[PDB]
């Protein structure tokens, strides 16, 4: 069901502060190494008047390196796939709601994404594009009511030095009955590796690895 | 804007990733702060979530403002205004909504988007255990050249008790209008009739602005 | 059990950002009018290095004018009295936890108050003492699990124009079994009407009236 | 200034839902290994009517294994020491505010701790004592306005299976000017390894290591 090399195709439709936009992307990754890359192009609503960073973690936890001792909720869910919903609550009150319906077509994952952010102040780092990148993160994942949740408090680094904080709450919903994991973590590091001046073209990379917290490197 | 105004709207949105669409027509008295409308589900019916989460998204021009409080909303017309809102429920369900309000003759026209996520399957929204919104008192204050609206309100539940929700609204006039001081708007929104699956809903709202704790028999 | 004219007596012990202080107060009020006033004196930790405004709503909903049609949880609770707990979550991350144990001795209410605030940033309006007053407010009150709850997002007005937000969460607990009210509101207006330069002496007033919202 | 083997002595005074208590502890740890253990004794307010787990994070980031490439804010701050403030916001509205004034006397760290929790519902896992342990955690540390912050969203596992989440906001403040670190992480694992029936006596352990997350 999951090959060492998989493809990605996606379409996001959404709006920020009431202004609509759409983005499509194609990409590739290796689910068992927890790495992926994709090229994104803005199809509608460009040039985007907000920080592109708010979108990137919406652009698939199957792309995470899961060790044998931790149950893989995401790799189990295919070929049927899974969906997820998320609220991203920034410290100045800007809040983004996002959904992704992930299906599988051959060796290609297909994402149907919706993205809606509101209440970003005009003078804030998002509407003024003062973000540099997301810091690496450690998400915490746990079962509630038969599905998997993901909470993480992370931050964006800012232009003039400093960090802009954001609280993530994600619900992951397998479409099939799968085995549920215990409490565990996923480290992330997402990076924009190239882009043009107004971000109509973006090359996006992510590396993610699951673990169980403070413990195996016993020199043997 | 006349004593009798019309309302015409369309909402497109999704809840927990499930899309839907609703259209509505209505009428109101902006200076008396009263309005009513008939709503029809066009797509995604029957809705699998509590209809109440939508009602406060379905126009502060319909609020009775005393002369001593600057009316941000009536000033903004004929150009109109837009607003954005997050509604944060106490079990983590969160709904984001926007409304672009324009004016065509005597009819206000709304373009509405609504997106809710993370409503638990066993919660009062997905199980349709809400009864109504309680009356509320919103607080409005200027920030960064625009008007904000905060209110922590609640829905009454079927088996008793209340389900909380924190509202954060930003109101944005499309033209330069005069800015009010800190003030309040009392609300009471009510569904007065509906059919079995809420495909048809008659919705009413009464709203009055005031200045908090200050009729002296004269 | 509650007279038209009652007195107030209190002591607050607490800390803000780890710096301790203590304040005592004496006052008077009219419970059926929803009005009260008191004189507060800093006994320890002066001169206070934080905005005095963060303390004032901590300095008794018995001082609220309740109409006949709304159940009065607080006047019912006496002579045994009641207690309350509260979290005050300001929009920049400063957070104050407070409790009040209210008893009655003759015609005087006695408050035992604890107050603890943390994470107020050095450059914020509280530590820089740039607050003017609390705005008038409308608290929302509702029953949850047999006790009375009070929620309200209110604000402090700032010196150069502007407002500093705060989300209140209060739990009211009668010491005896009393009758529970329906969902209702309490309008507030608290004001510092006089103070000395470093707020070691403060005259504080409050006016409060309960109601049920629109239509009335 | 900082040896491989250090001792701990502390006193916590506090209250939860208005009911006060006091606890003293003595312990030892290895700052460069990020490990510590201590014995805690309830002196006042026992038997504690709330889940002991809510207090364990409050019972010193100097006990964290820092790699050379990450600036160590806490080991730098001594012998003068540092203080911290923290808000712990539980998902059912219970909120605990805590402070620690950490000083050093010879080879012993001395803590002066205050702890105040409010709004824990009567039927919740804290008041009903249905907590098992804190899960392992990863704290995020970053500078803001010249001091060090620590944010982390963790959880307590519950008796019958499940988790009760909590939002952790800490400010770390050195008593002297020390050098500021970049954005980094601290992995934790705190565990109660033994206790008597009503937690009058508690043996508490913590293991902590700093790191920089997944690389670029």
């Amino acid at each position: 069901v999951i090959k060492p090399d998989m493809k990605i195709k996606l379409r996001m439709e959404g709006a920020v502060n009431g202004h609509p936009f759409a983005i499509e992307g194609v990409g590739l990754g290796k689910p068992f190494e927890g790495k992926q890359s994709m090229d994104l192009k803005v199809k509608e609503g460009g040039p985007l008047p907000f920080a592109y960073d708010i979108l990137t973690t919406v652009f698939n936890r199957v792309f995470a390196k899961y060790p044998e001792n931790i149950v893989d909720y995401f790799k189990q869910s295919f070929p049927e796939g899974y969906s997820w919903e998320r609220s991203m609550n920034y410290e100045d009150g800007g809040i983004c709601n996002a959904t992704n319906d992930i299906t599988l077509d051959g060796d290609c994952y297909i994402y149907e994404i919706r993205f809606d952010g509101v209440n970003f102040p005009a003078n804030g780092p998002v509407m003024q594009k003062r973000t540099v990148k997301w810091e690496p993160s450690t998400e915490k994942l746990y079962v509630r009511d038969g599905v998997l949740k993901g909470d993480v408090n992370t931050a964006l680094s800012l232009e003039g030095g400093g960090h802009y904080r954001c609280d993530f709450k994600t619900t992951y919903k397998a479409k099939k009955v799968v085995q549920l994991p215990d409490y565990h973590f996923v480290d992330h590091h997402i990076e924009i590796k190239s882009h043009d001046k107004d971000y109509s073209n973006v090359n996006l990379h992510e590396h993610a690895e699951a673990h169980s917290g403070l413990p195996m490197d016993e020199l043997y």
